């Protein structure tokens, strides 16, 4: 405590729960910005900071890492990463923790208002109201209760719109490459073509790779009904947006509702720019599916939480560019050592311990191509471990050690 | 039989399902237009029309009624009647029907949709990306679910609301001037001013009347919740909407849908204007919370009931310029007479049977202030029950007379 | 006022709301007892009584009625009414009510945990521990979810079983005589036949007439799947008792639960006897199905309330001995007049006001083969209608009438 | 290949699921026996076996287990594992398996069912019905919907009990001795005494243990709501039973439902006892909360499972007398050592890598008081995994060891 020593930088302002989380846990070294950090300011406060959190803006690139000379771990506020070295910070046994499926409920209302709104033919009615026209009809406009939802991915948001879709009374249909198992009342389909056949609204929920690559399609949406709509709050690069154009403006699609794009503004200053800007009949988001209060306070939970856990006990549980290690918390003193994946070095390590008549209560190893790390807990008073840590440095292929309590 | 010389005249493209129906019934003499008619049309076509099915842009005026020489009904398939005189209809002992409840799904599952949208300031980041403007910030949306839905008026779509917005796992609470019993486990409010200041979201479903004129006013809508939403899809006097105006302004609200308006365009190439139309965190919609595919299904069943059912047996129950009367079929010829209010009309009809020796089986006579109108059921021959007719059409007062069986 | 002088019987102890409703109703004049009365206190308390309230002890029987010099109406605050003469208080002018519908919720839950305990066999069990006999095993032994339940009659009761029993897990089967609306995920079946092959338990929910006579026979139940279980909850003469105890000492049925018998003990000190006595994998229940404090509450509402608006506005909607008539309370003053179903009867009625210039806002009558009963308000001061009232008792075949305000 | 010379013995017919799933795994070796075996059978039947599944009356003692010479694990088909003898299994390094938890269902459906019918005082009525008394009587008799239902141990089996008590209506109240996040709309109560005065119906669901020890007794009885419900199927340590039988006689609870007793009869045949056996108004079951056909199905794939796991990998997640260790799979060959806890082990054995080149790749070693168990992943050869075994095997304190593939 000597805890009051170790320092979390926070960065582009994560929930205030990620900081009473730190605060519950003893941590109140703590220094908070509301922005993101140019580099000077970033080089210079990271600098002895032993743990930061950052969201979607910062870049920690490779050098920006490396001069950091005291970090432990990096704490991805948010759900992607890519913002991260992460083969740089895991060369310095840094891991790096996330919150992938923290804000799906904020994707799955987001879907649901926007089939309402599209089945009713209301932002094309908002757009013209705002400019003077009027148009009121009927003839076009529908329920959602009794229409069918295609869910083109059933995972942990496709799920959960089939829950709120049926809560509606919708019938909820879904196509994913692997067999699910259905919830309330969804039916998996086995063909995505009789998926496009049979619904009235479809929605992607899928994730980011070569199978997923323009998977929505000219060919694909020609396979959607005469007046269906599609929704894309997945990934940009899932659907063909020239071929979806094409099908606004034949009225093949009676609407759209677009959350991510194949390019997207750098920054709020910077243009956005697509051909679907000019249809009435499509809803247009800046990307913010899961930007909500309720998800930014979900994420700075757990976020925060795997941070904690980390310090407290070494768990690299979740962690994505780091072997993945964690060990109930029983008896005497724990240490960590990440070190070179090669012969030797564990034994070496627990070398240490026997020649000196110590017993070990429990050791969990594990590995990645090139690097180990394992954590032990010894039975010992402080002296000795102080000691140990001090030998399981000089321990050829060591990278890093660390003694917990 | 006679089924055949009963002839309807249907127009504005009422829905299929009210020529199905009145099919079903036994009734095939049908004129239907999917368009509206023209003077010279209209009082040429309906001249030995029995009955008339219209929408909102043909005009039963006392000009057409009392030229229309056969009309026992007319029948309003829509919820609004403003476009029948029903005085001069009344005057000829000719009920008007419509159907003021079949739209219950469709205002809500649009009120839904909005709150969702408005919430997540979806309407304003929509608006933005439609002219360039990236605007990607968490702050300041939320999740529906969690949030506190205040609904003014617990009646037909209030009700069936607060089911839905449960299912999103919204809190309900209402206020409404009689108690009501609660669905699910909505919580009426006996207080406005604490439902105001306890609710996330606003909305209105009331009646117009004096009573409810700009009942959101200034006052009220400074009583509701820093940064909440108001919804307006009941009727276009109940908000005041340069009040609404400044409230959104000075940043107190944070959004609104508002779907209907003080004064409307009449036609669809009327201009509209608002001073709401200036915000992008507004939802404008063109009085298009009943415009369903589905409502225009409900209203053409049931209004179509609603003549059949005055066809076939006399019934009265839920026209709107008239005695409500209604009698269950049990025995003998049901004999229908319509007449002025005004004491030994009801005797003389009575003599009719009395002095020949025949048995009344039922009778209701139910009065407005002005008019009387009669169902009686009688045990007698089909001569009998002819020449009855023909004496009850002279009694001093009669307005008309019919033998429905 | 003049109400502290219009009497109420109320015996064999109905619920104290029946009494709070009375009285909420202005209606003070009560005379209550818990238990039942033997003749000579009945006929001495029910002499000077306008409205009687009895439970299904009672026998008021034609002497009992004619002895009863200013009874108005008659309360079943019960289901039943065969403890009743129903023609002998027809004939004098007193209309009848009772409370069909008011506890199926009652017989709902009793089947829900009857079946429960007959799948796991703890009835059984729980004789046998009762006798010192420890019988712990798994095998015969079932969970509800998952098990197909069969309901022979899907009206009150049967729906609301169908509901409760999804809510568990149940698949629900049923098959009525009438084609049904199916609710929830509730399936009918064509021939009872297939329902009696799939079910593993069956109960049974139909009324007591001719078609339902031992409907469920030796046949029936060797139709149903071995290790099967029998509810009847509904009337003693749908299921032939001694066909169950050959199919339950042979094993066919796992076991039963009984609540309805052919005969059924008098009273509460009578012996009951049933060859299914001798089987402890038997429920035997005294008819209790809807016996309650919720049910014993809902009719003492129901019942009240329909004495209540009788006096206050002549209403006999669902009178069971009774022409049905009611009418909405618009304008002037209420009579009604009971008679027989005679010509001229009517004419001479409103001729009483046809000759002095009074008018006739609405009028209400219906006949039953023999009985002619009418509602008529008149627009007078109050003298002209006593008078009025005092003319209308004078007409041939008048059998009473009322000034009700 | 060596999956069908590993020999499987079950006994006392646990579910055929068991065999279906060791049976898909690959094992294929199986001696079946649906019932108990003697001394002579059981010793020589398990001479040879690898594995043994058993259920509660199988004795697993240290003679028996010292004497069957190949045996690697035990798998308890049941709750409990008194039977089994846990600490001579644990000296021969033998895990002990079983399932805690495969009950859930059963013992909630029990509760529900117990507690509709007490509530309808349906068991005193039958228990008359069955000696010929009728006794009916609704005073006294409740509806379960509107009551409130008060669970003591919202774990397992609590929380899935609040669920069906909501689907019945009724109002969830818990108490626990840690925090607990509520499912539906049930609500921890923090201190007990407001949970039980408020309580119609209260069921205990706590572990057996120093705390739950009578805990409800005579003082925690008389704060229970006057004419409430006591269901007690947790263990029969946790409720003082003459206190229970005074609270019922003093009419101070209107009834119970107990499912275990503080000493159960060891045979069906021996006999059982208890004050409670006097009141009609009391259920008592010879502890077959959990008795069910799919229970003991959920327990032959769960303990399979483990028994199946173990083999495959080593795992000793959930062993109940053993370190827990568990290890992904992914690389190399698998090895697993057993071993006294002291000193120098850990080295030794990761020794006979080191000084042959040979790579680790994961290890997780986990300790009681007095045994260590460490799974080990190597890079290398068949050849030398053999090897190493034979050396393992020769470690000093070793107790066994085994390559997994
Ligand atoms: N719009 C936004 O602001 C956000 C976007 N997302 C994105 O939504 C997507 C889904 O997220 P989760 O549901 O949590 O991911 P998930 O992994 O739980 O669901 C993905 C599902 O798609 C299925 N799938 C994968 N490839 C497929 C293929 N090519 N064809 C058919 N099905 C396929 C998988 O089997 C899996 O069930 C992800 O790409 C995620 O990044 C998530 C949060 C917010
Ligand atoms: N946007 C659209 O196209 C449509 C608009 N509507 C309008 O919606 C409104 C509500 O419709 P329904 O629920 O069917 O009507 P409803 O008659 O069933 O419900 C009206 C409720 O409001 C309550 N109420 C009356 N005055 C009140 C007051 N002063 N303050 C608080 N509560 C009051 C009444 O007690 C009643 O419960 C009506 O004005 C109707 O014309 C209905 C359908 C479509
Ligand atoms: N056990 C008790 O303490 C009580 C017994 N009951 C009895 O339960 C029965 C059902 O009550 P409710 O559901 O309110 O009556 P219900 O009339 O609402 O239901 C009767 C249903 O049975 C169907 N049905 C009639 N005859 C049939 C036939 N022969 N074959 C197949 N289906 C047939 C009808 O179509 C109708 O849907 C009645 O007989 C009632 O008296 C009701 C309350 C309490
Ligand atoms: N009748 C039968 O045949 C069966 C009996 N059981 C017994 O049921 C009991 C509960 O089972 P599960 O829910 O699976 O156990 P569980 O471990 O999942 O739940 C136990 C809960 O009780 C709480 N608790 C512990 N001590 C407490 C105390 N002093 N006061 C209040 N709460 C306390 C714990 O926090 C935990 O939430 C166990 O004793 C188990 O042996 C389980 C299955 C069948």
């Amino acid at each position: 405590l000597e805890k009051d020593k170790i320092k979390f930088l926070l960065v582009e302002g994560v929930h205030q729960k990620a900081l009473e989380s730190l605060r519950a846990a003893g941590y109140t070294n703590i220094e908070f910005h509301k922005g993101a950090l140019d580099d000077e300011q970033l080089k210079e406060s990271i600098r002895d900071a032993h743990f930061i959190g950052l969201r979607s803006r910062t870049h920690l690139t490779e050098d920006v890492i490396n001069a950091a000379e005291k970090l432990v771990a990096i704490g991805a506020f948010a759900i992607g990463t890519n913002q991260v070295d992460l083969d740089a910070a895991a060369k310095r046994g840094i891991p790096v923790f996330n919150a992938p499926f923290s804000n799906t409920r904020s994707v799955a209302e987001l879907v649901i208002g926007e089939l309402l709104l599209l089945l009713r033919g209301v932002p094309e009615a908002n757009a013209k109201a705002h400019r003077g026209v009027w148009n009121k009809l009927a003839a076009g406009s529908f329920e959602a209760r009794g229409k069918k939802l295609g869910i083109i991915g059933y995972g942990h948001i496709g799920t959960q719109l089939g829950i709120l879709a049926e809560s509606l009374g919708m019938y909820v249909y879904f196509y994913d490459i692997e067999n699910k198992l259905p919830l309330g009342n969804a039916t998996q389909v086995q063909h995505l073509s009789d998926l496009l056949n049979m619904s009235d609204v479809v929605s992607l929920h899928v994730p980011e790779n070569p199978s997923t690559k323009n998977m929505m399609g000219a060919k694909e949406i020609s396979l959607m009904k005469p007046g269906s709509l599609l929704i894309n709050a997945s990934r940009g690069t899932v659907v063909d947006i020239p071929a979806l154009a094409d099908a606004l403006a034949s009225k093949h699609l009676a609407g759209a509702a677009i959350d991510v794009f194949p390019t997207e503004p750098a920054t709020n200053s910077d243009p956005f720019t697509s051909p679907l800007a000019e249809f009435d009949n499509v809803l247009l988001t800046p990307h913010i599916g899961g930007s909500t209060q309720e998800a930014q306070e979900n994420i700075g939970l757990e976020v925060a939480g795997k941070l904690i856990k980390y310090s407290d006990n070494g768990s690299t549980l979740s962690a994505v560019n780091f072997p993945e290690v964690s060990l109930p918390l029983h008896v005497g003193r724990r240490l960590m050592h990440i070190h070179e994946n090669r012969p030797g070095v564990l034994t070496a390590l627990n070398k240490i311990f026997a020649e000196q008549g110590v017993n070990i209560a429990a050791q969990y190893l594990q590995t990645s191509a090139q690097m180990g790390y394992v954590v032990i807990d010894i039975e010992a008073d402080e002296d000795v471990a102080e000691k140990a840590l001090q030998a399981m440095k000089a321990i050829p292929g060591t990278i890093r050690a660390r003694l917990l309590y």
